[PDB]
């Protein structure tokens, strides 16, 4: 199954009028990007990208495992005032799951005897291996989870599995880059993005863009001062508009009544606009 | 040309967690509206929306025309916290423009003489006819406007002007509805709506959807419990479930990673997912 990241600056929060919007704000990238099934987000230095990328791992980590996974941080003044993801990973308790997110317990192990692991569940989870703590796992329930003294019993799994086997949607990382061609380079995947789409006002209509079969997609989003600005900052990128850093670049919104589309509007826009072009080629 | 209304319950406003968010979301809907050149917002009652409507109505209004249309109210204290529309009736003195809102003025007029009109310009407008004050009125400045005894020169005409003739977005108008089958009834057009379209997670997939060539298009949106509650609560509607109030009823973004799509969100993914459609049809 193919990939989709989203790039965009973190100083679009210091666009706004309140902490609270800030924090705000900050959700509405996660939502929208929950919303596409984006597996990744990269936070980039155009010129905060600490705050909002906080704000996004947050908002992603399930519920239960916040707490161990996030000490009491300025940055998260404002948890409350958000907006939940209501993703897949995201249950209670009472939700029976055949995966779940968990943490590696930091409990007494014994000789031959794989980890704990604390699922969020009404017991703490027994599984196979002997693991590091601490370490965030994606634990696959076994079937024959017996009344059995205070432990279920389940396996750990590849993260990439509730998609490629259960069709489920399980959440985003978060990178970030210092400049804009370290989104590109520091990429995660071997070959990095086989296909690149740029955004703005002065691109290509994109009803006629044409999405090349692709594996791993990457959509960037500018601030403010749109991609220009990030271009002309970073010292390994002298070209003379943004345009030729992409594969596509595109205006999402042809005929549009207002002279600008803020940032986290034109992540819905676009990547609504895009969704039916991304699932044809991957 | 074609029109687009939309049409949302008040009622998405109490699901607020703060007065200032109450009102920044009131925003998020205008300028989601404004920036897919809607014509029309219609605020209903699904069972608060004379708070939406009336930060709907002040966003929309030049900035100029605010303090005269519209007196201190506790329904814009946070006036302020606000997204602009930045669309093409708003803007400052320094821009030249064919055509500009206006109030007409409460001056002493001159048998025979039209009105003057405040159009927000370094001097007043002088215009053809002679006009009740308050209104307010789209003039079309001349041409000559020779350096004149402090004033310009200019003659009223439709507000449908500036888009039939020069392709310009000029506001949206607000209208509220009682009920669910208000929106449809008392509707602004001789005609009703040549195509209803209604949207939910369990509507068709948007991708299979046909338009009808048309000539006045609504899209309608319902708040936290769908357009169920809406369509239940109005005593003049009696239908098993929604789909079947619409010509079309779509989901507007297949395989959503979040359980669920807030009305403001869903308001742009669908508007994007529609707007080639659209264009097409009218
Ligand atoms: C506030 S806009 C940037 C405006 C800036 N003055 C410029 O020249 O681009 C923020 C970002 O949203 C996206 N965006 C805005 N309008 C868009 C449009 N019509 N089509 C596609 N993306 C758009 C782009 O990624 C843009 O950099
Ligand atoms: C919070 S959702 C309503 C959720 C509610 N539980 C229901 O059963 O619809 C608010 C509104 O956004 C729109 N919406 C949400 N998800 C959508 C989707 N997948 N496709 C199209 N519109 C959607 C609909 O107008 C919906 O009534």
């Amino acid at each position: 199954p193919y990939t989709l990241s989203v790039a965009l600056p973190g100083s679009i929060l210091d666009n706004a009028q309140s902490p609270e919007l800030r924090t705000y704000l900050a959700g509405q990238i996660a939502r929208a990007c929950a919303i596409f099934c984006v597996d990744e987000i990269v936070v980039f230095d155009e010129e905060a990208c600490v705050q909002l990328a906080r704000i996004l791992q947050y908002l992603e980590c399930p519920q239960y495992l916040r707490k161990a996974f996030f000490p009491k941080h300025q940055d998260l003044q404002f948890a409350g005032l958000l907006n939940p993801l209501d993703s897949p990973h995201h249950m209670r308790q009472d939700e029976e799951s055949e995966f779940r997110e968990g943490i590696v317990v930091d409990r007494p192990t014994r000789p031959g005897h794989g980890s704990f692991v604390n699922c969020g569940m009404k017991k703490e989870v027994k599984i196979d291996k002997n693991l590091e703590p601490g370490l965030r796992v994606t634990v696959r329930l076994n079937q024959q989870q017996h009344p059995d003294c205070k432990t279920y019993h389940g396996k750990v799994v590849s993260s990439q599995d509730p998609r490629t086997k259960a069709g489920l949607y399980w959440g985003y990382t978060v990178r970030l880059a210092s400049c804009l061609s370290a989104v590109f380079a520091e990429a995660p995947f071997q070959d990095g993005y086989d296909l690149t789409i740029g955004t703005s006002e002065r691109g290509s209509d994109v009803a006629s863009a044409q999405l090349p079969n692709f594996r791993h997609a990457l959509v960037v989003f500018g601030g403010l001062q749109g991609l220009e600005a990030g271009a002309d900052a970073d010292p390994n990128l002298e070209v003379a508009e943004p345009s030729v850093l992409f594969d596509l670049y595109v205006n999402t919104c042809p005929g549009q009544g207002s002279r600008t589309i803020r940032t986290e509007e034109a992540i819905l826009i676009s990547l609504a606009a895009l969704q039916p072009g991304l699932i044809q080629a991957g």
